[PDB]
């Protein structure tokens, strides 16, 4: 997992926004940016805040050409039924974004987010390139949520490069 | 994993009867027959069931020195979020059963029971002596459900000798 | 000796029903389902029982599409002796089972049932498909018997997933 | 390599320190503060400061959280004064509040897996090292993406958080 | 499989008695004793019983120059038993004065390079060990061509004769 | 070492023929008859002959059978004419009806695991191939024991016996 | 590694132009002329860049004898220029007549056996290829003595002498 | 490899001393003085002596600044006595003022990296060994190159005063 | 089997002088010098003429300081019966040398003179010095004759150099 | 080094100073026809021992006129074999040799007939003949303070030649 080097192909299994089981792989999404995070486990003790927030940005972040989908090492079945109940009584309720599933782990391992002690992934987040090359890195601990504001400010301030010639100092904008 | 050769050691989280999360180890069965089962995955659509009969007989089984205890590779807290739905829909409902998760698989590959291809268990069973040696192995495919009476008597079985 | 992957391949002599010698391939049986069950010694202090009960089932196996079949460390010589012994006098009497002689131990190390140390094979019982891949397994120590009717709940219960789903 | 939650890769080399010294900073010297290190590619690069300034700038204001700020990159010790003589509004850089590591060794930035082996130089990599001296924070960012240093304070602050709740007895 | 003058491969496994019970005999037990060590492929033979026998009868003849004759072959200590009820009237073995070694392990075959890996199963074999535990012959006849035992005996005394005088 | 119903090691090296020639011998020259192959220590043991000569005579006997007998030792061709010369009478062994092998290379003493690394020669062994080439038969006397040549024969017979019908055991 | 009559490591990296720019040299795009390349620990030292600059003066002298001239050390391209805007007079480089090669990857030091891994740094080497791209001269001081320029070129000379007739002297 | 700033590598062979004697010469023996280690190729090469002796004649005004010379080749130690009774005038030697190094063994060229392991001759290779023992000036000239002796002088006077001042 | 460098050990079966049956070993020897000489077989049809002038000199090289000892891959037993038969009809006869036997042939490759195609050894001749060290090779091929002579003036030769300093040049 | 009996001796290739005075690189296969008798001696001006070298030289014609041919060797080089050749036999000198003088710089050839004493770097007094289709056929290594006796190499190569044509 370099930066400027393709980034690790990944095909699983993933619950469609709808309810769907479709497998996914990271080639159908040549020609869009997308943003590939994780997260532990499923049934998680507090507020998915994280896991939401993006889901929901996922409108706008779908406006700036780049899509977005989660993973985690539970089961696509596992998924739905934390997507069926209700967000209200600490549910997910229904996501517009693919939730992965590799039961077989071979994706964490393949980002280096994979704690091979515990067997779950931390929460990393990456962002891959319209070309299919990484380009962005960053990996919090388990307690430490993200902020999906500066996400989008990484995927604007990269197309900012590849529309123009020049580069993005500290803070852009 | 040997028989008459001490079964593989376990030591993961479990969700206990109750609804604490606590780490088991084989070896705190030091004393009773144990009776360690697999299942493929948690919210299994339209398979349940063979679980619950275990529950149940849990009982029937104490009354022989023998605790059993399952075990899956999911997480002690996917899993308890189907020890409190209702068993009337399509729920687990509450085990008197303590519940295994090895999200590392450790547990799976050390009884040779881990489909390496898709990451889940076959319904394995192995009944585990007293002395802590493994005495009986049962390895059904993923659609084939146990016979839990049999497992019992293997039990007495085991023990009358 | 995995599930769900094509069982091992056996090819050994066998103590045919009858009273002929005949070498037996688990391919030979492709289209139906089979039954494979070990045993450790032949003559043994109380090892009837078990052997018979299938014998017997043997028919209401054949009812089923499937065939079943023992083996064990045993000469195909010392197998017949023992099917030559009435079973009223602790003897095997005739069977309705091909009975598998693997000198060679090949095929207990094959379905890793073997015990090294001793030489003899446990109390184990696979069932193969009609397609030839092996689709349970069930291994009981040295004392303690099987239940035959479980493994046709097996392969009955096999069948249904067959038909259905 | 650095893993998580795993001691932080030491480093121990030359540091052009605040003043204008030449000290050999180590990371077991910071054994007991938080530190964030950070990367930069090249020294007298037409836009590369303006980061680097930002956290020199905010070195006060992280101070005020327990934690310690140092930056880095292949370029010699004498490299880096060099660039701190120029004065900040010509294109330099002028005096910094914050030690800057030199690994003319190229060993550190292997060690954090943030060195560009076809170039030579390393990528905008950030990394938080809690006071224990454990990994808890990585972060690489391209060659022309800036990066938010806020964001690393909130950071900080959030695995603080963390570290008051939930303890002892 | 082994070699001449040099201690003969220790031996350590289940025997049928010439009474009935079930021991465990070493070839270390005979140490002081000439041994002769003999195999045979199966137990429930065709017309091979023959041979078995020739030598539980010159058993008393061997005794009586200090040797110790065994045999063994891959059967189970069960199936040697079996084989010894049956009286050798109808086929049988009946009651032997040799113990019956029985190597389920196949690790004795293997040991005097008698077995044949193919069909898991030990060739004619004989083989003289003396008195200090050092193996002095070696016979492997084809699984069809029986063996002589007045031979055995000769090779015996020959091998006494020269210890004695020299 | 090569082993029983597997194609005997060949042999292919010098030997005194009967008459007094020189000529190299190979096992696949035999390749129709039964052969009987035996080694001996050394040429001028002071009691080796009896045996060596035994099958020398026995020779007819054996020929009588389709089965031809070779010697061999790890002596010089020309030992083994040496020994020839001198008389039966005067310990000598006065001409053999055997072709006598000499492997002064070890090559064939080892084929047949009859050679005794330690000293350098080889033990009383003897060894039946078939007409097919396939060795038969395995004896390793020690080195102070003589052979049974009727044994040998006896051997041959039973055979030869169970390739015409069915099986043997005397 | 680097050896006398065989052609001389291969080097392709970036370099401050004489002028200004930034240009990407290689030692096969001299092939045709002498070379002389040469290295230096550093780039701002508390020294006086004396020994650099008498190479990049000496030039137009090189240049004039069908020799071309360029240096090399591990600090940045950016580095170079950063120092060679900087006025001679106040301990500055100064424009110079010579490209500045630049290898952040530490792989051209390693190739000519200059690099001192411990400190990351180059040592004060100096050698001369040839015409046909073959090094001809090695030379290399420690970090604290400087190199005489005059004598790189009495070695070119001696060199080129050699090319046209066939022997030399001191 | 001989490296800068390590010790420079033990040497320890026969040398043809100034008057005439057959000395085994080690560069520990110097330990304490400068050394100058020179190579050359062959022996009896009608031209390029010269070298050589301008080193042999300058072994004074060395001498003079705390430094010890010593040529080495790979010839005997034989070939460089006959070489030195060759007078200097007819394309001979001469009497030496500097020790001759031989290492028929080539021992000295590899470890100084100054052979040309396809020829078995070595280059015009001088180094400078400091008091401590350290190399500390490596210079190699092709086969047909001249060196500047009053070079490797500047460079020794060079070194020593960084020694003295700093 | 190195000059210079302590000669190979050997140690083995030799049929003596005399008759008996003897294992020599070339650490018995240390104190004289020792010429060691090999030769392929031992009834060949050729004159042992080579072998024989050893023997004979014999006594003109213990006059010397040095014992010398045939050695062939052929039994004691073989040379027994060869040293039997009468010099005067093809034969050996008694010998002054004690006669080396390796049927083991570890000595012939010690000394590196075993063609190993064959299983016999080449004329190979060595001269072996009172301190136990090989001083002189000699090696020629099957049908090439031995100069005994020459083997003697190798080792008065090479006493020369021990007495006095200087060395024994052409001759 | 390996150089059997009876199998090809090992090819030399390398600068020789030929009778007249000229550089000439000589291999063995050049001789391919003849019979060759290789020698070697540690140094040049050694104190003594040329003697020996000078002998060979001077049987040349002798050899010569049994068709072979004669060739020293030692890890000298060309140029000290010349200088050696200029100085007058009669002051210890070498004088004209009717043999070309190989010179193995390298030790190549000195460690291919196992003659090298590599804790010296010189070879020892190995002599070598070979025949006309290129095969090792005598082996002899006198120490070094021991002299040859040419005549015997003669003894040796018309032995060889006698069972050529004979049998
Ligand atoms: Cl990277
Ligand atoms: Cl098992
Ligand atoms: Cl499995
Ligand atoms: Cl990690
Ligand atoms: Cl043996
Ligand atoms: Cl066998
Ligand atoms: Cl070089
Ligand atoms: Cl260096
Ligand atoms: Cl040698
Ligand atoms: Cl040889």
């Amino acid at each position: 997992a370099k930066l400027n080097h393709p980034a690790p192909e990944f095909d699983d299994m993933a619950l469609m926004p709808n309810g769907t089981f479709k497998k996914v792989s990271l080639s159908s999404y040549k020609g869009k940016y997308v943003v590939l995070f994780f997260y532990p486990m499923d049934f998680t003790f507090v507020c998915p805040t994280e896991i939401i927030q993006f889901s929901d940005d996922a409108k706008r972040f779908a406006e700036i050409n780049t899509e977005v989908i989660s993973c985690s090492c539970d089961s696509e079945y596992s998924h739905l039924q934390w997507t069926s109940v209700d967000r209200k009584k600490g549910g997910l309720g229904p996501m517009a974004i693919p939730m992965l599933a590799d039961k077989t782990k071979a994706i964490a391992r393949a980002y280096g987010v994979l704690d091979e002690d515990s067997g779950v992934a931390y929460r990393g987040v990456f962002i891959i390139d319209p070309n299919g090359k990484l380009r962005q890195i960053i990996i919090n601990d388990m307690p430490i949520g993200r902020n999906v504001e500066e996400v989008i400010r990484l995927v604007e301030a990269l197309q900012f490069v590849e529309e123009h010639g020049e580069v993005c100092p500290a803070n852009w904008k």
